[PDB]
């Protein structure tokens, strides 16, 4: 009884505390202002903004996850064909990513059919099976099977390509129906039973049928040739005949063997591979695997990749401490300490306690290294939100933001020091395996 | 030298003071917020608003200066003719007020021709001769000569009736030309000289000509009959044949002999008449005269007039401490003391030091008297700014706002105590005469 | 509504601290603890949660406490700031509980400081209501006849004498075909006021 009483909200206490807080001048100012405006708008610190909004960078390159993953490849074609402007088709990868995830889910349901419907995994599988977000391994899974094509051949014409929510909800309701049909059939039968095999094919058919109402299947198969007419930056006209698979290697120069993801996940020891269980899109494709490293190592890899003249795919917790209007990512940009609001929970604990996670993929296209003999101070970041977000879509991010609210970067294995590259090439590493619902997961 | 040095802005001092202010928590919060939002929007105190925005009043009646002055008369017709809706023509009074002021100015220039062009009075006369604002005596001057007519016969149709700025500027430029022509002619001649008389008539002609381009002269002369057809609240139709002068007395019930203005001007002794020199519109009309009284007397007169079921014309300093969005007039509604901004200058000194003045006329249509045996706590106020201002055009004003930022009320002489009424009827009172540019002047 | 909203949120924030102390034996990544951490101060409720609030706080006319503050109509930023603090607090409590027992004076003190801090933060975005539940307020109003009146009453008396609420009469029925009809269904832990009534439905 005494414990419960002490644990209750006591009216005398809150009113006495209220009297104490209202005797403080800062508190009085604070409640006046904060009953009038959103705390981020009221506390944005322009004195700090003046110092941090610095767009000078001494080290620059010369569905967001899809735009970020394909940007380099896009530049490779631009360069390879002497083009003024060029865009790879994101819709192409989007259509196959969704079809594959829908198909992957059916297999995830068959393999978890031994668990109760209300189990943690099965409920999780049912929550959002056809969401739009992905990881870099999911992107490579798609390019290896489907290749790439110019946007001119398959653009963002359909309603659902830019407003996918209604389409996903219709597919998802059907998939939830299907899960029950499959689990119900599996009680009587074995999964390799011909009735189950047939049932599953009919579901694939139905998923595809429904998908084709909202987006057309791409115009050519992966090993099928398309013809593409374009104009180079000189006004000259040309025609390329190629297949999507050949286009991705011969013109976009993608070598799927080189990209590797490093991550700063302080919940775990550095030097270990981390694998997210079940997270995937193409049945039988590669897993989401990251090599855990410290931030110093992570920052150095970014700088080195930029020196090779290549942007850097990275995942972070958008929009934590991100000011969209000014395009600044700085954890001290808002004056929360002036209202006594401080946040001591550290990165590992923020991840474990449901406070921070990867939510969004972007590109680091430059950085500023302290001119003397030091390290990076701020990075230039680019998004796929139109030139009207940030500064023409351009953001500046502090070294401290990168350390605290960024996690993953992707680089080519040859840019890694031998001791790290071998973690991927030796076959000796046993990864730390995390649940499918881990915070270090898919990116929008 | 030491004095000038001490009187200069010293860079070390301001930077040292800046260091001191930034060590204070409240100041740090304050500059963050105040570089982001207008101080009135940031400091508006919702805790205070919750208590003061009280629209319950136990004592209620059952060109703004023109709307305020004519409201009662409008109600008198509504009542007299059993009408559902009714409006007096403000445009009618507006056209004659402007024509008369333009004419008054020519006489003001002839009578000040002995002074240098750069004298305080003559420059003042030239600053804004045809402004729209007036006083209650100026309204009575107009009604005595022109009477009143229903809005149905002469409405706010012309552009200039609702956007008078361009029209006033064109008339004013001509009047400034005229002033020079008159003063130049007066150097050679006497004012009663036939050349001056003729010159002045041609100027009146030209002013009228120019005025008639922007507004029509009213359709009937003051002693000329108009015919007015209307529908009563019962859907019944009627026709009134009357002149504007007869309409103002027989139907609007105006008795120009009864209205008197009281004022709380603490620069001067109470019990004295105050007269604003030269302030006028109709040549030879009545002067702006007020009987100076204390606020207790002023508040009592308002309450008593409301008990007689009649609204109260009053002049105040709009928009000091007036929140247009919520419709509240309360000098403590914004939390300026929380940023250490306090204002000790008292009313008499605020007037003398160019800080407060009468700028706007409105109507008090009700008040709340402390139910027991006390005095008024708040007043209900109505404006001519559309139902979209304040609360449908309705404002609530505190007793303290009335005491500090209101000055003048107008009442009927019979509502005054004998000792005060006699200040107007005895012929014994010598008024305190103030300059034409006095702050206790014309109202918008 | 703001009146009930302010106390619902303060109570849920407080309830969460107790939910974290009582689940401290479970791993941080357990299904319950992650669930507790997902959205501790969300705006939604149930009818039993409403009765829990009225029984302790009563009711008052909107004229005395309206939807004036920014957060009353755009609560998302406020909830996120409180929630980030509550996630910090959960760790501080679970970390302290490894060494100590929950009834340990250090834990009792820690928990009080958290309540204080939650309240402090809440008071920046909404004022605590102007009168306590058993405290009288004065309310002036106009009836449909233009007549004026003044009521002196407390929030608790107002809820019964004028709003006529008898908390003993409301019951929730539900059509949940996952379960047999005729059975009571109780949602474990779902609540707002520590020690209040549970969400129960008759199927």
């Amino acid at each position: 009884f005494q414990g419960a009483m002490s644990s209750s909200i006591d009216i005398s206490k809150i009113n006495s505390w209220n009297k104490e807080f209202q005797s403080d001048l800062t508190h009085q100012l604070a409640t006046t202002v904060l009953k009038n405006y959103n705390a981020d708008d009221a506390l944005l610190n322009k004195t700090r903004l003046q110092k941090q909004d610095n767009r000078v960078f001494n080290t620059v390159v010369s569905r967001c996850w899809l735009f970020a993953a394909t940007n380099q490849l896009r530049l490779n074609v631009l360069s390879e064909l002497n083009l003024k402007e060029f865009e790879l088709s994101q819709a192409y990868l989007f259509f196959y990513d969704k079809l594959e995830k829908a198909n992957y889910f059916l297999d995830q349901i068959v393999s978890s059919a031994d668990q109760d419907i209300d189990s943690r995994l099965v409920q999780y599988l049912l929550a959002a099976p056809t969401e739009d977000g992905g990881q870099y391994s999911m992107f490579l899974n798609l390019v290896k099977k489907y290749g790439l094509i110019p946007k001119d051949l398959y653009g963002d014409l359909p309603y659902s390509t830019t407003a996918s929510r209604k389409w996903n909800s219709l597919l998802t309701t059907k998939l939830r129906e299907f899960a029950e049909t499959l689990r119900t059939a599996l009680k009587e039968r074995s999964a390799d039973d011909s009735i189950i095999v047939t049932l599953r094919e009919q579901m694939q058919r139905e998923i595809f049928r429904l998908m084709s109402l909202f987006m057309d299947i791409p115009p050519v198969q992966p090993n099928e040739q398309f013809t593409w007419e374009y104009v180079d930056k000189d006004k000259k006209i040309h025609t390329i005949k190629s297949t999507p698979l050949e286009f991705a290697s011969k013109y976009a120069k993608l070598d799927p063997s080189t990209p590797v993801s490093l991550i700063n996940d302080p919940r775990h020891p550095y030097g270990k591979l981390i694998k997210i269980d079940r997270l995937g899109n193409v049945l039988g494709g590669d897993a989401v695997i990251y090599l855990n490293v410290d931030n110093e190592t992570l920052s150095k890899l970014v700088v080195k990749r930029l020196q090779n003249n290549k942007a850097v795919f990275f995942g972070s917790h958008t929009p934590k401490f991100m000011d969209k209007k000014t395009g600044v990512m700085d954890i001290e940009l808002w004056n929360y300490p002036a209202i006594g609001y401080n946040l001591p929970q550290q990165k590992a604990s923020r991840i474990r306690y449901h406070e921070s996670l990867m939510t969004h993929a972007m590109l680091i296209t430059g950085c500023h290294v302290d001119e003397t003999s030091k390290l990076p101070l701020r990075y230039r970041v680019e998004n796929s939100w139109g030139k009207d977000s940030g500064k023409d879509g351009l953001y500046v991010m502090t070294q401290k933001y990168f350390e605290e609210y960024c996690f993953q970067i992707v680089v080519d294995i040859n840019e890694l020091p031998k001791e790290l590259a071998s973690k991927f090439t030796s076959g000796k590493e046993e990864p730390i395996v995390l649940p499918i619902w881990d915070p270090m997961g898919a990116l929008a």
